[PDB]
């Protein structure tokens, strides 16, 4: 009956959790120095935590033969991964399985004879990686970041459409419907990942079943704010905090249940410091 | 007189023009009585013209062995076409080539393992015929007429989407985008016919380039009424008419260029009646 519960999918998404796990496990039996190919995520504290364990964020090309290099969740072009192996590095591929699914999808579409449209941000490392995969399987295509970008694809009778894993649904729906009006045949493989949905649906499920909701994340964190607001409309008894320091004793008078979730940038140890600060109250 | 320009694409689309011509030509090979399966178009004067030639709009199942029946541009289920053949009728298939392409597309999508969504009007004869093809090729699918209809397609991982030839693009765009957000793999074969778009854009270009615009068609013709509004927006001197009788001499005072178009249900002989009455006014 009685419960103080952490919402499933709280904090880091699947891919990042897995990348962190892979990094940590690489330290066991590492004969050389262990590097991530740049910082493993944009969270300085977590990058710092990993550095303290011996997982170093690479600056350039400083790793040498026998060192371990971990490919980030966004992946890299296949020829770059190959170049790293050729240097004698032990390569740990932490590319997100959802990202790998995009790699596979652009190759599938090429085999099926489609000109490929990748809906996403041109300069993004994930997109650059996927273009490398498209190239390697002898595919052709373009990145569509705004509606103006679709012109080249409209020259083709058969267009295959995929998404950057973090592509906004609204623009994706718009691109797909617009291209469909102009060309003979369109095939869409929806490669948008389910991370944000998973986190948010889980909060919607928990919030009406607890007395108070703690939503952890940066004050100015956009996605934590969304989580807060989703929780808020179901449970007016909802607090958005950054660290266990804010958990005020008075908030838990007469509560039998406490729900916790956290924004995409919050590591599990911060979620844990909050849990233990509450179990005290 | 003055300069009269009939807008490009005024009147019957390719498929209806073709159906009319096939109907007329069948008289030269028909030993029995010639029928269209229902009135060939929704225009009483055109149906009457064809009736006077010996092409009769069927009312029920009155045709007999040896008679000719003409399938309309919208097509029919394949088992009904076969039923007609089995009754010993000479069956002329005047289904539009573009409607036949929808029939082809639902079967192709079925072979490729898709659950089919047909975006269109459930009770429309074109849609009924296409469902008959989908059924014939052991396919499965639904008609999506409003957005609430998509529910059943969302149960499937692979959805193929086609359109009734006359489906509006705005709804088709919405359905395609929406289904794509919910299912793993979507294939769209865009079977929307451009005949309505061409007709409208030709009016768009002609409207400001003439003194008066004449739009011909039945009042109950929805797409004739759209031709009127589109024109009336770009040139105040747009008048919608059903007959040359309605042409007021008043409208053609001090005019140099006259534009004429017509809705999808207007035969060329009506457009000529209007043109030469305008020439009689000037
Ligand atoms: S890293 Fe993440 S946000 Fe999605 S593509 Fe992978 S679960
Ligand atoms: S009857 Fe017509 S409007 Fe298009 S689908 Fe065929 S030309």
């Amino acid at each position: 009956m009685v419960d103080i519960i952490i919402a499933e999918h709280a904090g880091f998404c699947f891919g990042v959790k897995r990348a962190v796990k892979l990094a940590e496990e690489s330290l066991k039996e590492s004969q050389g120095k262990v590097y991530t190919l740049g910082p493993i995520i944009h969270n300085p504290q977590e990058v710092n935590r990993l550095k303290n364990l011996g997982v170093f964020p690479s600056q350039g090309e400083e790793f040498k033969e026998g060192d371990t290099v971990i490919i980030r969740s966004h992946g890299i072009p296949p020829e770059k991964e190959e170049a790293l192996r050729k240097k004698g590095l032990k390569v740990i591929d932490a590319t997100c399985p959802y990202v790998k699914a995009v790699h596979e999808a652009v190759c599938q579409l090429t085999r099926e004879g489609y000109f490929v449209v990748l809906v996403g941000e041109k300069n993004h490392p994930e997109v650059i990686g996927t273009l490398g995969y498209l190239r390697a399987c002898n595919g052709k295509g373009i990145v569509v970041e705004t509606l103006e970008d679709i012109g080249e694809a409209l020259k083709h009778e058969r267009v295959g459409i995929v998404a950057q894993t973090t592509q906004n649904e609204e623009f994706f729906k718009e691109v797909v419907g617009e291209i469909a009006l102009w060309v003979k045949e369109v095939k869409v493989i929806n490669t948008i990942c389910n991370a944000t949905s998973l986190r948010q649906e889980s909060v919607k499920k928990l919030a009406p079943e607890v007395d108070v909701m703690i939503i952890i994340g940066g004050k100015n964190s956009g996605n934590t704010r969304r989580l807060y607001y989703i929780s808020k409309e179901l449970n007016p008894n909802t607090y958005h905090i950054e660290t266990a320091e804010e958990l005020q004793p008075e908030w838990f008078r007469g509560v039998k249940r406490v729900g916790i979730s956290a924004g995409a940038s919050t590591p599990d140890w911060i979620i844990e410091q909050v849990k233990s600060r509450i179990q005290e109250i």
